[PDB]
């Protein structure tokens, strides 16, 4: 079982402690952004620790890691060329890091037409993304299924395909199956994942799908809302993501918890990964899992 969550990708430790922190979780993957998630500020490769994070994750028996482009990139923007350019730079230099770190896919969201429609929007990903796949390295950029807040591309299905078809060298680009937001999108995955699973495979293929995010919704289904929740304490619940977790078609695709901290306040919040992957490994919901977090 490929289980594990985000990580930090922080301090002088860097991958070295994404590692630690994912085997402290009883992890066996995880997932880093290789900065802060909300901006393009970068170390240099050197600077990233890799030898030593390999070193840990081969002690500890964690494989199959996954990057996470920083949530700030749109390259969907056809009225910010500033915002445009960079990044289609940053994700090129993303895969020179990523084929470094040894992760097979970086997950990005495709963007957001920001008032220009999906039309335009979907146009300006594939000429972005035709900028950015011109190196010949084998990294793939995993695109993320995304719950349609906002002007958010890639809400659906179609949406990604028609990206998909679009691109050049469209077998460097893959699938991150996101679970709250198909669900926030409108999809049934709660009461009907295989047949949503068949529709995927329909429309693009579910061997594309290389990446699963597991969350949980505060929002039921068609929301578009975008607000995780822990597992099973949400409007898509245990039973369907426990489903989803075990499923034989994401047999060693990696599963990656991108689930809320629990706390009474801002300044006590605490993981809840440990216990949830516990409580997924077990198959049983715990309802008390909020109130262990909470005094770990
Ligand atoms: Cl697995
Ligand atoms: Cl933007
Ligand atoms: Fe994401
Ligand atoms: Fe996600
Ligand atoms: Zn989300």
């Amino acid at each position: 079982m490929l289980l594990g969550s985000h990580v930090s990708m922080s301090g002088k430790k860097m991958l070295e402690g994404s590692a630690i922190e994912a085997h402290e979780y009883g992890e066996t993957t995880f997932m880093i952004y290789t900065g802060a998630p909300q901006n393009t500020r970068r170390k240099s490769i050197e600077d990233l620790n890799i030898t030593k994070g390999h070193e840990v994750m081969e002690k500890y028996g964690l494989s199959n890691i996954v990057v996470h482009a920083p949530y700030i990139i749109n390259i969907a923007n056809t009225t910010k060329p500033e915002t445009f350019n960079l990044g289609v730079d940053f994700l090129q230099q993303e895969i020179e890091r990523t084929q470094a770190i040894g992760a097979k896919d970086i997950v990005l969201h495709p963007g957001a037409h920001v008032g220009a429609g999906v039309d335009a929007g979907i146009n300006k990903i594939i000429e972005g993304l035709n900028e950015v796949l011109t190196n010949d390295n084998n990294v793939r950029i995993a695109l993320e299924t995304m719950a349609g807040k906002g002007t958010e591309i890639g809400r659906s299905f179609e949406e990604l395909a028609r990206i998909i078809d679009g691109v050049h060298n469209n077998e460097r680009l893959s699938v991150c199956f996101d679970t709250c937001h198909t669900h926030d999108a409108g999809y049934n995955v709660k009461e009907d994942f295989d047949g949503v699973l068949n529709e995927f495979d329909k429309i693009i293929g579910v061997d594309r799908i290389k990446v699963v995010h597991v969350n949980d919704s505060k929002n039921d289904r068609g929301a578009q809302k975008d607000r995780h929740e822990n597992i099973g304490f949400g409007y898509i619940g245990f039973d369907a993501l426990n489903y989803i977790v075990h499923h034989d078609s994401f047999k060693d695709i990696p599963k990656i918890l991108e689930t809320p901290y629990v706390g009474e306040d801002k300044k006590n919040k605490k993981p809840p990964y440990k216990l949830e992957i516990e409580m997924l490994k077990q198959q049983h919901f715990d309802p008390e899992l909020k109130n262990k977090v909470m005094q770990q």
